[PDB]
């Protein structure tokens, strides 16, 4: 038979293994000739491996690199303009690799070229909630100033956007060994931690869903029109540069000023954590002077994109995509993701080989330049925006397999949720002391949802990866899914090496998964995945799991704007509409549940009908006309934060009408806008319901 | 045989004629009892003629009114403040009709209230053209002036728009005999030709297709969320009225300063069409006077909505649509036009009644409050817009049948055009001298194409009637037939008589179709369009035409570049882009139409999925950003022109970027624009030719 058995049974922790040693011997930063050879590599490869089709897909786009004869560093000045500590011009290169050429030193992605000189002001993770508290409770004012803060808990590009508009002059980043150094484990390379001389990479911008910079909208083809880089979106307008902490305890040890208001501003160094602004009496007239000479440059990137072409609805496409451009060796991100998507495809293709197609057409993409901003994904989202909203079933990423050895950890549209249960109650738990078991009952034992019994917690999708354009902008089901740790507090922070050069595959064989068993079973699941979505004869979605959520969604929105009883009653402000909504779309959606059960299965036509009213459920949560001042960011359900890319966030029109409302000085006004983005949320949950109704 | 000639045999030209009598006895105005009291007989005639359903639709949207207490009129002041002359209160009502009562007297709908007085200036017809000729040559400055305009040759908003902008105070509209007085025919009663005491009604908003001012994006249903009326979209910042000829006469007459630069800006009245500003030296003491009263209003109207389900593709639809609304009894606009869809409705309910049901679903409307703006058919498409974009074949309109007698009008996507002549070969000539020819034959003899030997001429679409929002907003195929006349500079003129109290089912009975024979043509025409549409198999549209017309606009478009050859040579404008996209899509697109000849009948997924390539095919010449401040108008390739909104245009947002380009003070920066105008195109073009591709 060829079923699903036949194509989970086909994976091979071993083959996994051998892909990603191949694709981690040498850097594959995105833009460079070591990256076009991968993907020549990878394009050969499908096609022996037998997809149809594999094609490179190539975009021009904004790039950003430091200069090699100009390298990028910070200083402590003293008043004779001597620099009497600089930073590190690179990270200490890992044993074996010391010999390794092309490694780019540790750099922000498109950081502006400054030397700005200044006093340091302390910012901890430079969250807006951090921001309020020095500015609102501490008094303290960043204008002018050069902020540092630490790595965590939200995305860099929001705490440079924080500290821009905070009149900060410049941000230093650091990684604190309370966020990236777990106790009672080893530096690497004799364990996972991060050394003081490691520094994470990662781009700056704040491109809310836009891709490449110069090219909002459309993809940056031969024949594109750019933008001036004065006009580009999301560009930071202060420099940025990260330093380990071996370098942030020289810069913070002689920091004054203000005491840490309290000891979630303190980090696990030996210095006081003073808020500044400046230096202690005896160093008060030492500054500290950044030197960014980055370059942005329009180059040239590569998607590879396979297809498997199906054999009853090729006009149907299920997409399995992850990156394959990296800071250096991409050990953990993104090759532990490419090597399981490289056997899911061989896999995929020996079935075919044997006759075998799936009922739908399936798409592979190895998408390029993800670390400076998703540029490969959006760019081909937008050349082919026509065909994958009237064509797109769903969108599986594959980023890294990998962030830890405890769990699994999915996130995705409540359409998959009863996939993902399904399939996970198949397949054999790969876990200590669950041997015998299903993966289902080791993820829900070690990772329950807050609100049922005996359920897995499920998160929501918001920015940080390949899935964005599919989900945020075109309102195609997607999902992801990977083994993750423990550490609830580092969610959004990364495991130590994140992003440095120390992220090898010696790390992963070593200390994260030494038998490849946690490759394997992401493979089974987000194999599992595709195959059901590419094969099921009804698609397997289940509209029920999205009335649910909404619910839980309205309750939540009303009991925020319920911390304002006084305004909602000056104001009139309803939730009746969003309510009766929900309450119509659970109504609409278990008569169509019923419909489905019970349809003649023998009428193909009744069936695509059904098959398209799933398909576009999804797509009726968009709206076409975007969230307010973020035009690319479409869905009415999910976003990204407006404070943290990594986390989604629901209703987000009317959670960020909401957000600090009470600091608002027309309240009149900003409670109408409350009032408009319920109207628009309650109008798509209808309208999205409607599309489930019998169709006339 | 339940076959199209069933269906067309089933129409009679004595059913039309008794509807129109039926529809027109009394006023209709949108929002009052009496168009409740019509669209309440509609929903439940429809459903004794056989509908499977049929419901209103209702919204609460913006209208305006005069004050019945405090009426609008146009004085001449003498220095004394006495006024010496003041225009009508009503039209003299026809005979037999002068105890009708709720005849709105003229109006311009949604002027804002004023009682502006100052000096004239004749601007002609207000024509963007015109004011250049005033302001650039002329040297006259309409700033702080009262503009008296002729109606004719583009929409009455386009010239309110263009006033405000040249700085005018107030705008006068009113009728010249030169373009609404036809030679040797009588006035009404006793002919077609507009007497001196009638005035054209009509709005004079510029909502470039947002449909309900007070909700731009989102139906105006029980919870909207409304503008205030300061942020409202559309809204003439100015005082308009409307008048005829014996009032205009008197108000010219006086006119002094410059004379008419030429012939082409006197019209027929016996006075010396001087420009002004002001009056000449005797009475150059004396004052033009405006006073306007009218109110603004939310007011609930109503669309019915009837469904003939579809047998095989219940979830395709095929939609007939005109509104009911008149400005006072409706005799052509639009009662002509419903008289020939009820009849239509009738006919479809009689093959229903024997058993037949059409292939795809077929939905009827009968929208509300077109002449405010097409407020009903784009309310509902925006509650709708969903189920619309993914299953919406085609959109026919049913405005008025008749604008004339004397060969026939089409109006139509390339789409559409190969249909349209089949059928037109299909159908008897209702003309004098072609009794035994087809309507082709007629037709094409009378109405010869500028390109083409033997083919007839079919215009594009811009706006002015209900298919706006289903073709510029939505991009769903759509068409419109009429009969019309001869008056080639009149074509955008309307007939003598229209949005006056003279337009009567006397009108039509008596002068334009005794017979009721160009209805019932007009009624095949638009029937047998439905027919075809929502029962072929293979969907009746020819990508090969969209080709054809592509190159032509391509042509079009490099032409008036052209006039610019250093300006091209300086700024490297190159159209090699956009006709490579045509060149890809003739190849495409002829490939595409060799596999639907030749595919596997028997296949009725690879049908479908052809089906569905044809019908995204208009879908895929939306561009979701819209063009530029215009986000409702997201056709790239037909647009309402942005000086007439009756006129399309093609490639509008290139051509909008060359528009006048010689007088823009950056010329860097215009031919930027130019060039990225061109760029959104051929991406645009070449999308569209990929959805013809083979899938995978
Ligand atoms: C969830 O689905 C339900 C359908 O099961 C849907 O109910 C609809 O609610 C609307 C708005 O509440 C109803 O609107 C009424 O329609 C009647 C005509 O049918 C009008 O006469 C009513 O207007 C009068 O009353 C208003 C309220 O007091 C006044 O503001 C107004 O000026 C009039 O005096 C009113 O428009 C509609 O009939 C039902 N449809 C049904 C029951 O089938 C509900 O809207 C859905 N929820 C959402 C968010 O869409
Ligand atoms: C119409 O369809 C045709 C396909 O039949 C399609 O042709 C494509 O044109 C593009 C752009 O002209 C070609 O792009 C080239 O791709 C190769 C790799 O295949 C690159 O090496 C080329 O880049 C070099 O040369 C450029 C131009 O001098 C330089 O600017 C650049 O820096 C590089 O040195 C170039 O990108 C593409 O290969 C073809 N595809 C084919 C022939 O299959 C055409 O684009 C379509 N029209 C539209 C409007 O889409
Ligand atoms: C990664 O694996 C690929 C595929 O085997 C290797 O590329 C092949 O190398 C051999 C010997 O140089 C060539 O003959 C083949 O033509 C290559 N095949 C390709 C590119 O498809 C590559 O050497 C491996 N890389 C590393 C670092 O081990
Ligand atoms: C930090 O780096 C800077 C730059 O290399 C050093 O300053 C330079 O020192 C050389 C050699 O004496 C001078 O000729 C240059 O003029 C200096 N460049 C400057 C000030 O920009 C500095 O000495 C280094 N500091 C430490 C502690 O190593
Ligand atoms: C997940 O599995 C459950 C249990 O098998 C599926 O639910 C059953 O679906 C079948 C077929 O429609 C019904 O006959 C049963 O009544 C359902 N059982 C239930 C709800 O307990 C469910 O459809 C699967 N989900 C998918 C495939 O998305
Ligand atoms: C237009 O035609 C309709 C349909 O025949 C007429 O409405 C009917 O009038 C009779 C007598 O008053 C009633 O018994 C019916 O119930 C009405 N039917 C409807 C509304 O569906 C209407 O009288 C005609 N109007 C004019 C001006 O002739
Ligand atoms: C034009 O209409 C106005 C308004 O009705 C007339 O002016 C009014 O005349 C009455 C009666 O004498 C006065 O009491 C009012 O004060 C006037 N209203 C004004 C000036 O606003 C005017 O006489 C009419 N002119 C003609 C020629 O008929
Ligand atoms: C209009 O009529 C023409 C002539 O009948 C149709 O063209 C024919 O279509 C059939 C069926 O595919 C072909 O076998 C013939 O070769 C075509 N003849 C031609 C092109 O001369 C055409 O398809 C009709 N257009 C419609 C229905 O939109
Ligand atoms: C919004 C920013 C998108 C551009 C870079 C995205 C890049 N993403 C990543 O680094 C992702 C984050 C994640 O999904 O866990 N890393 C991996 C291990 O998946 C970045 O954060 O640096
Ligand atoms: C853009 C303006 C749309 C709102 C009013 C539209 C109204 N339309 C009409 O009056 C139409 C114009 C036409 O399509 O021939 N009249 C009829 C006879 O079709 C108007 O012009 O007054
Ligand atoms: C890199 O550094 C030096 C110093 O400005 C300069 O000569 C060279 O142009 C720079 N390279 C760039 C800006 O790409
Ligand atoms: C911060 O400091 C600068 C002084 O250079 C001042 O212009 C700015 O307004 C200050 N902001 C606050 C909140 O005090
Ligand atoms: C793998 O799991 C073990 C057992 O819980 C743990 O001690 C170790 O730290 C884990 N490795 C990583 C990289 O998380
Ligand atoms: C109509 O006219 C009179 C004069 O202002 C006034 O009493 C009444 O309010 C007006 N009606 C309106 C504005 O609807
Ligand atoms: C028109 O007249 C007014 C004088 O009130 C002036 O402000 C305006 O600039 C003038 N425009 C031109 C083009 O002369
Ligand atoms: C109808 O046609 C005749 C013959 O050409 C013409 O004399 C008459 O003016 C027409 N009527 C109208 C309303 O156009
Ligand atoms: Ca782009
Ligand atoms: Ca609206
Ligand atoms: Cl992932
Ligand atoms: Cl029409
Ligand atoms: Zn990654
Ligand atoms: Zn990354
Ligand atoms: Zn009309
Ligand atoms: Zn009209």
């Amino acid at each position: 038979k060829h079923n699903m058995k036949a194509f989970l049974d086909e994976l091979k922790a071993e083959n996994i293994k051998k892909f990603l040693y191949n694709f981690t011997q040498i850097p594959h930063l995105a833009g460079t000739e070591q990256n076009f050879q991968l993907a020549k590599q990878i394009q050969s490869q499908w096609k022996e491996f037998g997809l149809d089709s594999v094609e490179l897909a190539h975009y021009d786009v904004l790039l950003s690199y430091p200069n090699k004869t100009h390298p990028n560093y910070i200083s402590i000045i003293n008043e004779d303009g001597n620099e009497i500590f600089n930073t590190s011009l690179f990270e200490p290169p890992p044993p074996g690799y010391e010999n390794v050429s092309d490694i780019v030193p540790p750099f922000s992605a498109f950081s502006p070229q400054g030397m700005p000189e200044g006093d340091l002001v302390y910012v901890n993770y430079a969250r807006t909630e951090d921001f309020f508290k020095l500015e609102r409770d501490m008094k303290i004012n960043c204008s002018g100033k050069i902020v540092i803060a630490r790595y965590g808990k939200v995305f860099r590009g929001n705490k440079v956007k924080n500290a821009q508009l905070a009149g900060a002059k410049g941000v230093i980043l650091y990684s604190d060994p309370a966020d990236y150094f777990a106790p009672g484990v080893k530096s690497y390379p004799d364990g996972w931690n991060l050394p003081g001389g490691g520094v994470q990479r990662g781009n700056i911008l704040n491109l809310n869903g836009a891709g490449d910079p110069l090219t909002p909208g459309y993809p940056a083809n031969e024949y594109a029109y750019r933008r001036g880089i004065a006009e580009a979106v999301g560009l930071p307008s202060i420099p940025v540069h990260p330093i380990g902490y071996y370098d942030a305890q020289k810069l913070l040890e002689k920091m004054g000023g203000s005491a840490p208001p309290d000891s979630s501003w303190r980090g696990s160094l030996k210095v006081p954590y003073n808020v500044g602004p400046g230096f202690t009496g005896n160093f008060s007239t030492q500054k500290v002077k950044m030197h960014i000479h980055s370059t942005n440059e329009v180059t040239r990137i590569y998607n590879v994109i396979g297809t498997l072409r199906g054999a009853v609805e090729p006009d149907r496409y299920v997409i399995l995509g992850g990156h394959r451009d990296s800071w250096v060796f991409g050990g953990i991100d993104p090759q532990s993701g490419a090597a399981v998507v490289h056997e899911i495809v061989r896999s995929f293709g020996t079935l075919k080989k044997e006759g075998w197609r799936p009922r739908r057409t399936i798409l592979f993409a190895s998408w390029d330049a993800a670390e400076f901003g998703l540029l490969g994904s959006t760019e081909w989202a937008e050349e082919n925006s026509r065909l994958l909203q009237e064509r797109g079933v769903a969108y599986i990423n594959a980023d890294s397999s990998i962030e830890g050895n405890y769990t699994l950890r999915v996130d995705c549209t409540p359409l998959m949720y009863s996939l993902v249960h399904n399939l996970t109650k198949e397949l054999k738990s790969p876990d200590e002391g669950f041997e015998g078991k299903s993966l289902y009952e080791s993820w829900t034992k070690k990772s329950p949802s807050p609100e049922f019994s005996g359920m897995p917690r499920i998160s929501k999708l918001g920015s940080g990866n390949d899935f964005e354009v599919f989900f945020q902008r075109l309102g195609i089901a997607s999902g992801r899914a990977r083994y993750t740790k423990n550490w609830e507090t580092n969610k959004f922070s990364g495991y130590p090496l994140y992003h440095s050069v120390y992220e090898t595959y010696e790390l992963v064989e070593k200390f994260y998964d030494p038998m490849f068993k946690y490759h394997l079973t992401v493979a089974q699941v987000r194999g599992g995945m595709v195959f059901e979505l590419a094969n099921s004869i009804v698609l397997p979605f289940d509209c029920r799991d999205y009335a649910v959520v909404l619910r839980k969604y309205a309750d939540k929105i009303y009991s925020i704007s319920m911390k304002h009883p006084q305004e909602m009653k000056t104001y009139s402000v309803s939730f009746d509409s969003l309510f009766s909504a929900v309450k119509n779309f659970t109504e609409i959606a278990s008569k169509f549940s019923e419909r489905l059960q019970d349809f003649d299965k023998s009428n193909p036509i009744v069936l695509r009908m059904m098959n398209d009213q799933l398909m576009f459920l999804e797509r009726a949560f968009i709206d076409p006309l975007g969230l307010p001042d973020r035009p690319f960011y479409r869905h009415v359900i999910y976003a990204p934060s407006s404070h943290n890319k990594y986390a989604g966030e629901s209703f987000p029109g009317i959670y960020d009408a909401l957000f600090d409302i009470e600091s608002k000085v027309d309240p009149s006004k900003a409670w109408g806008e409350v009032k408009r983005q319920i109207y628009v949320a309650a109008f798509t949950v209808q309208a999205a319901a409607e599309t489930l109704s019998e169709v006339a």
